[PDB]
DNA sequence: ATTCTCACACT
DNA sequence: AGTGTGAG
């Protein structure tokens, strides 16, 4: 098994929220700019950064006040606020624009508001029979980089790309309709076309990775951003992984990746090949060990899920610092604010996508606790009604109130969370 | 006060 | 059901 059965792409909308604001406000185009939320504390938290601003060092999670110190001409657009919380509807709606276009070309799995995996295997097959057996021109791949090329016996970026692509296409074996390299290349032609259609029909630019699975496709996508696409072939994996830090591979950016590094005493993905599968399973469990043994040879089997819609709809807000909720009627009021936004989105979801959610999940965070959530409770969701929803949410959390007073809430709450789950066809 | 989401494994 | 990890 060489993990070359599929053609999979990962498409990533370049700094998506910024692009949405730049389409809407021409003044912001081709300028260093960022999208922020909650203007009051330190000028707002930055949640998306244009490439012009990233060259000054502006990143996500900065405060806008701090970003302006790195980039004094930074322009800002602020997220819509509804009922005291950031409202992402404009970006969600723009996402649906893009996903609907992508769905014309192949079946897609929505990964987040601005990424989608694409399964191109069948689309490639049909495009290879329509193509008689004729060469693929470099003109069909005007923004494609071939990872690892050029090599062997130019000083500008576009010169290198064309040389890499020339060497790739020159050695391509077009007469064999089953070569995985040829299948990737056709896959890349289809993604150029999909990316052309997205930009024509929305104005949005994006990057893409093309490879044989989601993990390599995702890694590839990040190699030549913005507005470019990268093909990572099976043959390119040993050189690519030989200096690729473990933490860059999807699902290894956290504790598991750190302990792969610490327990095995290695730094790069390719060093994993020297261990037997049993060795890896004993250190990291059957599932992780098998997965690691295959992944470091470029092999991964997670399917592109034919799923363009989320499985839960949730509304959370944080109350950090002295803003932690400390009274009963504070908790009730914010639960109602979250329940009302939830109600808006559930009804819109029942009209568009013909489904009703049946379970309500409530999560709270307590001041002093260490973790994302302190506590998770559920109850039935039988009516899309904000006052019943918030009333029910309070009911299943009210006994977490350590305080003996009826009107006070101790310990103060640093996070409220409502989530609709367990959908049924409607 | 990276916030705000969403998916999945484990038990 | 409830907790913990990982991601965009
Ligand atoms: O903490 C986060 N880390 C990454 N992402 C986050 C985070 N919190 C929320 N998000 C959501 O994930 C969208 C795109 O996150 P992304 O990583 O794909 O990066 P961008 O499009 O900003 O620019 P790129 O770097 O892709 O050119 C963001 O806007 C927002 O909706
Ligand atoms: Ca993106």
């Amino acid at each position: 098994a060489t993990g070359q059965d599929r053609v999979v792409a990962l498409v990533d909308m370049d700094c998506f929220f910024v692009q949405v604001e730049q389409r809407q406000n021409p003044h912001l185009r081709n300028k260093p700019c960022a999208v922020v939320q909650y203007k009051s504390w330190k000028g707002g938290g930055i949640i998306a950064v244009s490439y012009e601003a990233r060259a000054f060092g502006v990143t996500r999670s900065m405060w806008a006040d701090d970003a302006k110190k790195l980039c004094p001409d930074l322009l800002l657009a602020q997220v819509r606020e509804s009922r005291g919380k950031a409202n992402l509807t404009k970006y969600r709606e723009a996402s649906v624009e893009v996903m609907e276009i992508m769905s014309r070309f192949a079946v897609i799995e929505r990964a987040s508001i601005d990424e989608a995996y694409v399964d191109l295997t069948s689309a490639v097959q049909e495009r290879l029979q329509k193509l008689q057996g004729q060469p693929i021109s470099a003109d069909l791949l005007p923004s494609t980089y071939i990872e690892g090329l050029p090599q062997g016996p130019t000083v500008q970026k576009e010169g290198m790309r064309k040389q890499g692509l020339f060497q790739w296409l020159d050695s391509l074996q077009i007469d064999n309709l089953t070569s995985p390299d040829l299948q990737l290349t056709v896959g890349a032609v289809i993604v150029e076309e999909m990316r052309a259609a997205i930009e024509r029909e929305t104005g949005f630019q994006c990057s893409a990775g093309i490879s044989h699975n989601k993990v390599l496709a995702k890694l590839a996508c990040g190699l030549n951003k913005p507005n470019r696409q990268t093909l990572v072939s099976h043959g390119s994996v040993p050189q690519l992984f030989s200096q690729m830090p473990i933490r860059k591979i999807r699902s290894l950016g956290g504790k598991l990746g750190a302990s792969v590094i610490e327990i095995l005493g290695i730094e790069y993905m390719g060093e994993l090949t020297q261990f037997t599968e049993s060795q890896l399973q004993s250190h990291f469990g059957e599932k992780n060990g098998s997965w690691l043994y295959a992944m470091c040879r470029g092999i991964e089997h997670d399917p592109v899920k034919p799923r363009q819609l989320p499985k839960t709809i949730g509304c959370s807000k944080n109350f950090p610092g002295k803003t932690a909720l400390a009274t009963r009627e504070q908790v009730q009021w914010w639960l109602l604010q979250l329940a009302q936004e939830l109600e808006e989105r559930l009804t819109k979801d029942r009209n568009d996508n013909d489904r009703v959610a049946t379970q309500l999940v409530v999560s709270i965070r307590v001041q002093g606790d260490k973790r994302l959530s302190s506590l998770r409770r559920c109850c039935a969701l039988t009516r899309y009604d904000a006052h019943k929803m918030s009333h029910d949410a309070f009911t299943v959390i009210k006994n977490c109130n350590t305080s003996g007073i009826q009107t006070e809430w101790s310990p103060p709450l640093t996070m409220l969370f409502l989530c609709a789950t367990k959908f049924s066809a409607s």
